[PDB]
């Protein structure tokens, strides 16, 4: 069934009146950024479903930032794409027409907010924020490097040598008075999720009369708790991806290939 029709999906698209959008590793992949949860591209020496783990963070917290300078880093040259783009445009739009359009995105890039996306719901938390472990204060970080300790330290290449930053020297919170050990503020396997963000999440589906896909789908992790809500309810799931046929998801409409192509003349 799935139409492939950019026909009737431009006349709902011209219809629905609260548009949430569901954002995929693809996305952000389109872009310049390592994708990691990922086929290959480990990082070093070291699964990446292994290092973002809360217990990477207990055995060498060191090697974890170590991780993590570099993500935050290599972005420095990574810009929005078309994607990243057409989603940010149509929501400015229809924002003074009449009209919410929403953004949900699993992704920790924040590539979406330099594109100029305003409604962004970061269901993993941002790599350019911080968590002290010990007064979980939350914290916008953008510094480069984030301590003078990782400065030249984060190498993407294997063989590479460790770090074993003394804890102390790691990002250490400034918060007056407290100084605990900084961590990530993005969500780890075995970790879960912001209930708040899920109540806002699950808030913009049932009010949501129209609901978009891309990047990674409905057939695989990160999305999907996300697929099944709409369908019951009556409501029509564009899914824009790059996966040719491989799949075991299928809705309203599907399209193919780079979201860079379809989604500007799309939205
Ligand atoms: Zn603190």
């Amino acid at each position: 069934r799935p139409s492939s029709s950019m026909a009737d999906f431009r006349k709902f698209f011209a219809k629905a009146k609260h548009i949430v959008i569901i954002s995929g590793a693809g996305v952000s992949a389109e872009s310049g950024v390592p994708t990691f949860r990922g086929a290959g591209g480990y990082w070093r020496k070291w699964q990446a479903q292994d290092l973002a783990t809360p217990l990477a963070f207990a055995h060498n917290p060191s090697r974890v930032w170590e991780f993590y300078h570099y993500r935050r880093e290599v972005m420095g040259s990574k810009e929005p794409n078309a994607g990243h783009r057409a989603i940010a445009e149509c929501e400015t739009r229809l924002g003074k027409q009449g009209r919410r359009v929403v953004v949900i995105t699993q992704n920790i890039d924040e590539l979406h907010r330099k594109a100029g996306t305003k409604n962004l719901l970061e269901i993993h938390g941002s790599l350019f924020k911080t968590r002290c472990t010990s007064c979980g204060v939350v914290a916008e970080n953008y510094k480069s490097p984030i301590c003078p300790a990782l400065s030249g330290k984060g190498a993407p290449e294997p063989g590479t040598q460790d770090a074993s930053i003394p804890v102390e020297k790691l990002p250490r919170c400034e918060e007056a008075g407290c100084g605990g050990l900084l961590r990530p503020h993005v969500v780890w396997f075995g970790e879960n999720l912001d209930p708040a963000i899920l109540e806002e999440v699950d808030r913009e589906l049932a009010h949501c009369d129209l609901c978009l896909v891309v990047g990674t789908s409905s057939v695989v992790y990160p999305a999907a708790m996300f697929a099944p809500q709409v369908a019951a309810r009556g409501v029509p799931v564009a899914e824009f991806n790059t996966e040719t046929t491989p799949a075991t998801n299928r809705f309203r409409f599907h399209f193919q290939g780079p979201c860079g192509t379809t989604l500007p003349e799309a939205l």
